[PDB]
C-alpha cells in the first residue's frame, strides 16, 4: 500500500489558494476571479505553464498580470490599473508552513512501512523569498520516498497522466493507493481510476479520522523525528597525527557542538538533531575521543580533560569554525563546562544536562572527595585498568539494556555498592528485559559501535582524577561569562540536580531549566521537553 | 630550524597587580573599556604571517609566544577568527594565560626551548618590545626588533632565513589537515567532499580532469571570507562513488544528486559556483532549481542552452575545438590513453597559458590521441608542483577515468533534457568570470548569455588559460568575494 499528499493544502498550509480568495475580497472581484487561474481542471495560459514549469515564478508574474489585465476590467469588475499578483502570490507562499499532524500521519504510515509521497502542480521559484520553500522542502524530504512534482515531470491535476505515472513509478494499482488532497475535482479522477479519495478539508483532524479509519492510528503528542543513520552526513578531522575525531552533521549555520556522555555516543542525541537543525542551527553530534568511529587510544594521559578540551578547539580550527556553542551531557558536560573557563572565545554558549559545574577545592585530595560520596563508587570501581572493561565487555547486550532504562524502571545499575559485590552487572540478570527508552534497533548500534572501541577508551575518562584536579584549579579564580544554562533531570539517582544549587557563585546570569519524572539519560527519555527547552534558550540568548 | 613571533603587535596590528595576572591567566577579562574595540579593529599582518608560511614551506618549526590573556568580551570573535585563521600556520602556541608566565619572566622562554625541543641558536625570536627580548639574545638565541610594519624586520629575518616576495600566492589548504565528509545520496552512491569555515554554504565544483583539491586556493580565502565552503569530488572522481554506466553521469541526474546531497545535510540553499564540466551543471541547477541556489558563478563555462532544431552532436562535430569530445566520446579509448602513464597526463594537461607542451584538443581524432603531440616527458609545469600532481596521481588510481569521462558522453540525453527549459530564464544571481587566453571555453563564446540571465553580472581575468583557480587565485578570489559580498 501507498498513501501520497498533496502539499499546498494537506501537508502545507494555510493553502495559497486562501490568500487568492482572501484578496479576491479584498477588491470587489468576482468569486474564482484570480482563483480559476490557479484552481481550474482547464488550465491554460501562463499558470500551465507554470506548473508545468516551461516558465520560473518570475516570468509568469508579467505575463499573468497581463492575462489578468485582459480578463480583468476588461470583461467584468474593474482590476485596478496599477496592480500585480506578484507580492501577495509569493507571501502566502512564504506565510505557510508545515501541517505537523499531517506530517505527523504521514512518518507513521511509512515507519509502519507504506509508499509515501506527494504529488503536488509546483513551479519553479526564483522567488526574493524562495528561501521558505526550500527549507520545507528539505526538511520534508526525509519522510516521503517519493516526490512527483507537476513542474518536475510535466504534468498537472486533474489532467490523467499525472496519476498514471504516479502509479508507474510506485509500481502498483488504484487500489493499494490513497488520494489526499484540497480540491476534490482534483480527486475526481482517482476514484474513477479504483483509488481511495478523502477531501483534506478542514487543516486535518476530519481527514485523519478517515485515515486510521484504514491502516493505523496516530499518537496524540508523537516522539519527535530521531535522525538516523545512514541518511546522514559523516565528518573526520584529524587533530593530531594519530588522533582523528568523528562526528554527524545538519542543518546550516551557527555552529553548535553536541558532546555525549559515558558510554555512549553521537547517535544519543538523534531526537536532538534533527530539530535543532530545523530550528536554525548547524549540528555537529561528535562522537568523543575513544568512542565509536573516533580514535580510541589506549593510555590514560590520553584523556586528561586538560588535553581533552585542548583538542576541541584544534576540532574546530580544522575544520574551520571559529566559535560554537557546546553543549554536553554527563562526562562531556564536565568538558564543556572546562571549555567555558578555559577558551571562552571560542563558546558562542554553554549548556550542560545533568552535569553542574561542580569545581574542584585546592586543599582536598580529588580522590577523598570521591572515596566520600557515596554514589560515586562505581567511579572507584572504575579506576581500575581491565577491570571494568571485562565486566562491560562480556555481554555488549546486557550492559546496553543495563545502563539505559528510565527514570521510572527497575534493572538499575550498582552505584552505591560496585566494589563489594565485584561489579555493577552484578545484581543486574543477565536477559534483562527491554527499557521501554530503546529498540533493539537502537541497542545494536551501540553494540556494534563498542565492538570497534571496546570500553578502555571511554573509562579512561574517569581515570584522571588526579591531573584533572590539577588542571581546573589553575582557573579558580575566573567565572564563567558567557552565556550558560543548566539543565536538571530530577530523578537523576548520580548528578542529582541539588548538586548545582551552589553554581552561580561561579556562573552568574546562569539561565537554568528542570525536568521532571526524568533520569539520567535525558535527551532518550524525556526528548521533546529537552528539545523544547534547548531552542528556547537558543532562540532568546 | 625555528622562528618564533609574538602577536601583540607583530602578527597583528594595529598593536594594542591585577593586569599582571590577567596574561598569566588568573583572572578573565570581564572579570576586570574603550580600549575592547581596540582589540576588534585589529587583524592580520600578513607580510609577517607570509614570510612565517614561507619559513614553514620552507621546513622550519614556527610559533607564537605572545602574553595572551582570555576573552569573555561580547567581541570575542574577533580574537576567534584571528587565531582559528592563525592556527593552521604554526606548529606550537605558547600563550602566556595558558602556561602561567609572562615575557620577560625567563621561564616562558625556557618553555619555549623545551616545547620546541631545541638549543637557544636555531631559534630566531620577534618581538616590538625590546624589552621583552633582552633575555633571548641573552640565551643565546637570534632577536629581531620589529620597529616597522614588517619591512626592515623580515628583511634582517630574510637576511637571517631566506627569500619571501612581495605580492605572493594566497595560501593554499591542504590535503589532511582538513575535515572530510561523506554523503550517501542514493543506495550505492555517496559524494566525498572537504569543509572549511562557517555559514552560509557555498558548494565549490570542480571539473574534468579534476578534483575538489582544484580549488585549494579559494578553499581558505573563501572561508575567511566569512562562508561555509564545501568542495566537493563530482561523481566519479578521487573519494565519491565513481560508477561505471554511462546512463549514470546524465545531467539531470546528476543535478538531482546535488539536491539529494544538500538535502541529507540538512542545507536548504547554497551558492554553487562551478568551472568547466561542473559550470555546466550549476547553470543548470541554477535553471532547474532555484529554489536551493542562493546564487551561481562559473569559471570560463558560458551557460551555452540547446536548440530544438539542430541535433546536438552536430553541434560538436562542427567546432573544430571540440575534436577531443568526440575522440572521448567512445569508452575505454581515451581511458586507455590518459591511464597509461598519469604522471604525463596530469602535466601535459596544467600548463599555463603562456607555455608549451598543450593538449591536441583539434587535431585528437585525426592523430588519434589527444597526448600525441606531448613531449614524452613533459617538463613540469610552472602552475603546479610534483607534490600537487602527486596529489592527483593518487586521487585517479581511485577512480581510473572511465567515470570522469562518462560526463561527455550524455550528448543526447543532456539535450533532450535541457530543452525542457527553453521557455525559462535565469532570474537568481549570477556571474561570470571569463579567461581570455581559454583556448576551448573562449570568453567570445557567452556574449549572447543575457538572453537568458539579464542581470548577469561579469568578471574577466587577463594572461589567463583554462585553470584559472591554480592560474590567476589570488585574481579569482579576489573577484569571487566582492562578488559574494556585494550580493
Amino acid at each position: 500500500r501507498v498513501a501520497a499528499f498533496d502539499l499546498d493544502g494537506v501537508l502545507a498550509l494555510p493553502s495559497i489558494a486562501g490568500a487568492f480568495r482572501r484578496s479576491e475580497e479584498a477588491l470587489a472581484l468576482p468569486r474564482d476571479f484570480l482563483l480559476g487561474a490557479y484552481q481550474t481542471e482547464f488550465p491554460e495560459g501562463p499558470t500551465e505553464q507554470l506548473m508545468k514549469g516551461k516558465i520560473t515564478f518570475s516570468q509568469w508574474v508579467p505575463l499573468m498580470d497581463e492575462s489578468y489585465r485582459k480578463s480583468s476590467k476588461a470583461c467584468g469588475a474593474n482590476l485596478p490599473e496599477n496592480f500585480s499578483i506578484s507580492q501577495i502570490f509569493s507571501q502566502a507562499m512564504a506565510a505557510r508552513s508545515i501541517n505537523r499532524p499531517m506530517l505527523q500521519a504521514a512518518i507513521a504510515l511509512k515507519k509502519k512501512g507504506f509508499t509515501t509521497c506527494i504529488v503536488t502542480n509546483n513551479w519553479l521559484d526564483d522567488g526574493d523569498k524562495r528561501d521558505s520553500l526550500a527549507q520545507m522542502m528539505c526538511e520534508l524530504s526525509q519522510h516521503f520516498d517519493f516526490l512527483i512534482e507537476s513542474c518536475q515531470v510535466g504534468m498537472i491535476k486533474p489532467e490523467p497522466q499525472i496519476y498514471n505515472f504516479l502509479l508507474d513509478t510506485l509500481k502498483a494499482k488504484p487500489n493499494e493507493v490513497v488520494f489526499l488532497d484540497d480540491f476534490g475535482s482534483n480527486l475526481k479522477p482517482a476514484r474513477d481510476m479504483g483509488m481511495v479519495t478523502i477531501l483534506v478539508h478542514n487543516t486535518a483532524s476530519a481527514l485523519r479520522e478517515l485515515e486510521k479509519v484504514t491502516g493505523t492510528q496516530f499518537p496524540e503528542a508523537p516522539l519527535p523525528v530521531p535522525c538516523n543513520p545512514n541518511d546522514v552526513s559523516h565528518g573526520y578531522v584529524t587533530v593530531k597525527p594519530g588522533i582523528r575525531l568523528h562526528f554527524v552533521e545538519m542543518g546550516s549555520g551557527p555552529a553548535l557542538c553536541l558532546c555525549h556522555g559515558f558510554p555512549e555516543s553521537w547517535f544519543s542525541w538523534r531526537y536532538q538533531i534533527p530539530a535543532l537543525a530545523q530550528a536554525g542551527f548547524r549540528v555537529l553530534a561528535i562522537d568523543m575521543k575513544g568512542y565509536g568511529d573516533s580514535s580510541s587510544p589506549p593510555e590514560i594521559e590520553e584523556y586528561a580533560m586538560e588535553l581533552l578540551c585542548k583538542e576541541m578547539v584544534t576540532f574546530l580550527d580544522k575544520l574551520g569554525i571559529p566559535q560554537a556553542v557546546f553543549i554536553g551531557h554527563d562526562w562531556a558536560g564536565v568538558m564543556v563546562w572546562n571549555m567555558a573557563l578555559f577558551y571562552p572565545e571560542r563558546v558562542r554558549a554553554v549548556a550542560s544536562l545533568n552535569t553542574p559545574f561542580m569545581p574542584p577545592d585546592p586543599d582536598v585530595s580529588p580522590m577523598k572527595v570521591i572515596r566520600s560520596i557515596p554514589v560515586f563508587n562505581y567511579q572507584l570501581y572504575f579506576q581500575e585498568p581491565g577491570v571494568a572493561e571485562a565486566e562491560l565487555e562480556k555481554n555488549m547486550s546486557r550492559t546496553f539494556k543495563s545502563f539505559f532504562r528510565a527514570s521510572d524502571e527497575t534493572g538499575f545499575i550498582a552505584v552505591h555498592k560496585a566494589t563489594e559485590i565485584g561489579g555493577i552487572l552484578v545484581n543486574t540478570p543477565e536477559d534483562p528485559n527491554l527499557s521501554k527508552i530503546t529498540t533493539e534497533e537502537e541497542i545494536e548500534f551501540y553494540i556494534q559501535q563498542f565492538k570497534k572501541t571496546g570500553f578502555r577508551g571511554p573509562l579512561n575518562w574517569y581515570r584522571n582524577t588526579e591531573r584533572n584536579w590539577k588542571w581546573s584549579c589553575k582557573g579558580l579564580g575566573r567565572k564563567i561569562l558567557v552565556p550558560a544554562l543548566m539543565v536538571t533531570a530530577e530523578k537523576d539517582i548520580v548528578l542529582r540536580p541539588e548538586m548545582s544549587k551552589n553554581m552561580e557563585k561561579w556562573i552568574p546570569f546562569l539561565k537554568r531549566g528542570h525536568i521532571e519524572d526524568c533520569g539520567h539519560w535525558t535527551q532518550i527519555e524525556k526528548p521533546t521537553e529537552v528539545n523544547q527547552i534547548l531552542i528556547k534558550w537558543l532562540q532568546t540568548e
